């Protein structure tokens, strides 16, 4: 039908802004700590600890197969990557220290993102 075209032109729209956020956020991981899945085969206790691990590149995965629906899973998903590390490493370490730069410089981001999807509708 004419309205599942205009829909997924929408979701085209949508995924075309969260490549941008996503890149965006992606350049505030300068180490690239979470650029890739933390690997089971070096860190084989993960799962025990972490119920649903994510990663940049899992993300960007679900975003070109037009996975995101709505900013708010998008965000999900951005969240899980900063809470799990938060969980999995100590205050101390260079990798909780990563999540929340992370963190606090993705949140300008994120804020004028979901002013533009719902201005853009
Ligand atoms: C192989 O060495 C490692 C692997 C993973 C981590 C933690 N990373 C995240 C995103 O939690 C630390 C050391």
């Amino acid at each position: 039908s004419m309205e599942q075209v205009a829909m997924e032109l929408r979701l085209t729209e949508l995924t075309r802004l969260l490549r941008s956020v996503l890149d965006q956020l992606q350049d505030k991981d300068p180490a690239r700590i979470f650029a890739q899945p933390v690997s089971l085969k070096e860190v084989p206790d993960y799962l025990d600890h972490i119920k649903h691990p994510m990663d940049f590149a899992t993300m960007r995965k679900r975003l070109e197969a037009q996975g995101y629906k709505n900013l708010h899973e998008f965000e999900e998903d951005f969240d899980l990557i900063i809470d799990n590390c938060m969980k999995y490493n100590a205050r101390d370490t260079v990798f909780y220290r990563a999540a929340v730069r992370l963190r606090d410089q993705g949140g300008v981001v994120l804020r004028q993102a979901r002013r533009e999807v719902d201005s853009i509708g």
